[PDB]
């Protein structure tokens, strides 16, 4: 009789936020306990955020949990991690998406490794090797997010070349590629380009699903989730791969992409122009066939759901001795005094 | 009879605003005539702002100068080149102090080979090799901004040890470096880490002269000012270079520097802990005497002074013809309507 309990303090925004409502969704699909608990901002505009199939409960200075509950903390909200550590009830495993931001939670790899943390799940195995050479020993777990099912190839256009790129990060770097570009095109025609940055996701996905080419402006990527996207629409995709360390991750590859490295925007420019020129010739690149692959066998909800499962009855296998309480115990939660 | 004029629209802001100023201050002082030319904005907390031996212009539409003069414009601010454009008379000399904005004043290389431009000035080697690799076939030439003599060394403490670092660039990269720092640092002592970000350019001087360790983000540099004033404040220099292509330039190298490549927080914060204990034992780097002799012998005052004289000589000496006009024919502005 575990619930896993995942921390909001306002509406769901960033990428994270909703890949933990689908980490929810998944588990009460296949017989767990999840909720949200509503840290603070208890207002309708962000009630009314969370959509119907999500269960929220609201914390209140006083409510109690069962001592046998789990919390899902996000590598950032340090408030989190110092109200739970008032008390020895609870187990805590952490959900960390965004492992070059994990200083937004935590002092050090020492405080996560002396705090009680039972597993850390990341998106990817790159991640785990992330975590680990910032010194962090817990135990992790990989649960790759899925990408939705409208992102999927639509009809492109025969008759104009269509690019487009986001400048969510790297916004300085795009405006000098771009220069580049300009710069070295000498082909007759127009060119088609798109900044997706400020565009709802669904209109993300029709953009990327009439699109021939998708320029990467990655950065500091767990997984990769944009050029997955891309890639599930049938984008030929150019740029930067957001992995620095690339051989420390085995998702992308010569096969699925035209990577470039740190500051190459000449290179850039000239792989863009040679992807211009192949769809053009009508002889588009074989690099999409197998990103749609690698999406259709990696990166859709069935599988996602079979890892969360996994992952999940892992931990509740090897969760570690309540200290201080028996299961069935209530526990009050007073730890925070939020505005 | 050749005045070189010199565009502002604001106050001195920029690194790039400062050197211009440094550049007419020279010309001035060694027998040639330089100006700046305020083309808007001409209220007294702009006017103010020029020092007292920086001789102003202002525009209007309707004066005139010269057919012979010469403007000197930055790398951005498009609408200068559009205006001149409408002229045959007067020479372009671009002075561009940031390749990577070069988007901001011109649309490709292809409208820069264009213009009637003769003779691109640039901060460095690097920034021609950078240029030429855009696109560029203009003629360049190279003066790299000096070091103000009041960087420079003061008595450093014998008993903390104090690191200094920007976020001007790299905002996101600090916290990330700080992170693994904090993380892989086991020795006893505490750090006297500064963030100089926000410090007036004296207060850096001042900063830098009690620092022992200066942390660099460093990130598309030209030249490296910010690692070139530490090293001539006598601190060790730890971090990013600024230049992804580090082949293409020679002033950094691995006697004057611990430069890590993009991506390699580990490495760095490793660096640092042995900068660290090499002060703790002292013992500091040889990489300091290196730096101070680097800048001494290239980065100071008399060597840009000579540099200003024979590059503008050799500009004046090298002149397209007049198209259209005589020397000292009056030659109308009236090509701008600013607010």
């Amino acid at each position: 009789n575990i619930t896993f309990y995942f921390p909001f303090g306002h509406v769901p925004t960033y990428g994270g936020d909703f890949v933990n409502l689908e980490h929810i969704r998944a588990l009460n699909k296949h017989g767990f306990s999840a909720k949200v608990i509503l840290m603070k901002n208890q207002i309708p505009i962000v009630i009314e955020s969370f959509p119907k199939d999500i269960p929220v409960v609201f914390y209140k200075p006083g409510m109690e949990l069962n001592a046998q509950d789990v919390f899902v903390l996000s590598e950032g909200v340090r408030i989190m991690y110092s109200g739970l550590a008032q008390t020895q009830a609870f187990r805590v495993i952490v959900h960390n998406q965004n492992p070059f931001y994990t200083h937004t939670g935590m002092d050090s790899a020492h405080d996560i490794n002396r705090y009680r943390i039972t597993k850390i799940i990341t998106p990817s195995h790159y991640t785990v090797k992330k975590l680990e050479e910032m010194g962090i020993t817990k135990p992790m777990a990989v649960i790759s997010p899925y990408i939705p099912e409208y992102f999927k190839p639509a009809e492109k256009s025969n008759e104009e070349i269509r690019i487009t790129y986001s400048r969510r990060k790297r916004e300085e770097e795009s405006k000098i590629l771009l220069f580049y570009l300009r710069s070295l095109y000498r082909g007759k025609k127009a060119l088609h380009i798109r900044n997706l940055t400020n565009y709802k996701r669904e209109e993300v996905a029709e953009e990327m699903s009439k699109a021939h080419i998708y320029a990467s402006f990655a950065e500091r990527e767990s997984l990769g989730l944009m050029a997955l996207e891309a890639m599930a629409s049938g984008c030929h995709v150019v740029g930067f791969s957001g992995f620095t360390d690339f051989e420390n991750q085995d998702v992308f590859n010569e096969e699925n992409g035209d990577w470039v490295k740190e500051g190459e925007y000449k290179k850039f420019a000239e792989k863009l122009i040679e992807a211009i020129e192949q769809i053009e010739n009508n002889t588009p690149s074989p690099k999409i066939e197998n990103g749609l692959a690698l999406v259709n066998s990696r990166f859709r909800q069935d599988r996602f759901e079979q890892e969360v499962v996994r992952v999940y009855q892992d931990i509740l296998d090897n969760l570690p001795p309540l200290e201080g309480f028996n299961e069935s115990d209530k526990v009050v939660l007073d730890f925070w005094h939020f505005d």
